């Protein structure tokens, strides 16, 4: 809608404008793209403003986190972007600003870019069962988590990349503490622990408690994680057989290797429609009722599409199994 036509990286007024709701299209847009959006968040955000970030080490930063993201089926920078994109669309939606101070923004914002860093492809119990490098440097204790985060804090080190640049040590510290918390929620074996320990807080919430705060946080980085069946059913479709084809190359080398292999990554055991109607109703509709309770705006745009989501498989599962049992 310009008079002229601006390169792919010059987003658009309309894409600017669409980045903040949740129904934003990660497929159409190539890294430059990603890249560029991811910017404007910070720029949009205050953050650049409020921690004097150098606009060029932001982008150096970027690319050096893109450069750090594997080309995976599922856990890559799309994926990456995915996250701080739905991040930012709850900033929005649950008027975070009001609630959070800038310094718990830039630790969700930073969390959400960096939360996947160099993930190889392989999930946190083959890293164990198969007694990797990182299983071992990690004494088995989320290998993955603790990994991303290793590696975010080793881009931050190097001084073209260190956004932090110009925040003081104590800022830092706080920071690199949130930050530390926020990655290491992101593992799935914690779920049933940290959404327990957010419900027991949630009995009596108090947004001036930092304890409380820091379950919140833990929480909305752990809904951003999860949320593609929260995006239109054309956009979080696709990244279903994503994940399904990491999982299948990480049971096809199980299998290979003598270890143990999940159901849930059986080629002959697991399907799409119910793997993700069992996500749907007992991980993400959970999830998303007890943020609902705090912000009521989370289930007319969250909660809807995830009930559409879930009874849109339950009819695939109907054909699916049918199809499947005159294959035998
Ligand atoms: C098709 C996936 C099979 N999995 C079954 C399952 N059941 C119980 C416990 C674990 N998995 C659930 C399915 C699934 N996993 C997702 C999604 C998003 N992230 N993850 C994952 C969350 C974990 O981290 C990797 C991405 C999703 O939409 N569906
Ligand atoms: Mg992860
Ligand atoms: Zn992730």
């Amino acid at each position: 809608g310009s008079h002229m036509t601006y390169p792919k990286y010059l987003l658009s007024p309309e894409t600017i404008e669409a980045l903040r709701k949740p129904t934003f299209d990660v497929w159409l847009w190539e890294p430059n793209e990603m890249l560029s959006c991811l910017e404007h968040m910070y720029h949009d955000l205050g953050l650049v403003r409020d921690f004097s970030i150098n606009p060029v080490t932001l982008r150096r930063w970027l690319f050096c986190v893109h450069d750090n993201y594997r080309n995976n089926p599922f856990h890559n920078f799309r994926h990456c972007f995915c996250v701080a994109q739905m991040m930012y669309s709850m900033v929005w939606l649950c008027s975070l600003q009001e609630k959070f101070s800038q310094t718990d923004i830039l630790i969700l914002m930073t969390a959400a870019i960096c939360h996947d860093l160099d993930h190889p492809g392989y999930n946190n119990t083959y890293q164990i069962n198969a007694r990797t490098e990182l299983a071992v440097r990690y004494n088995d204790i989320s290998p993955l988590e603790n990994h991303h985060c290793a590696v975010a804090f080793q881009i931050l080190a190097e001084p073209e990349c260190n956004i932090f640049s110009n925040i003081p040590p104590d800022g830092f510290k706080q920071i690199r503490q949130g930050m530390i918390t926020l990655i290491l929620a992101t593992d799935m074996a914690r779920h049933a622990e940290i959404m327990d320990s957010f419900k027991e807080k949630m009995e009596n919430f108090d947004y001036s408690n930092e304890e409380h705060m820091t379950l919140l946080k833990m929480i909305l980085i752990k809904c951003c994680d999860i949320s593609n069946e929260v995006r239109p059913m054309e956009v979080a479709e696709p990244w279903v057989d994503c994940l399904l084809e990491e999982y299948f190359m990480q049971s096809d080398r199980e299998k290979s290797e003598g270890l143990p292999v999940a159901p849930f990554m059986d080629r002959d055991k697991v399907t799409k429609a119910t793997a993700q109607i069992g996500f749907i109703k007992f991980v993400l509709i959970p999830m998303f009722e007890t943020v609902t309770k705090l912000f009521p705006m989370v289930e007319e745009i969250m909660l809807q599409p995830l009930w559409e989501s879930r009874d849109r498989y339950e009819e695939l599962k109907r054909i699916d199994d049918a199809m499947k049992e005159l294959q035998k």
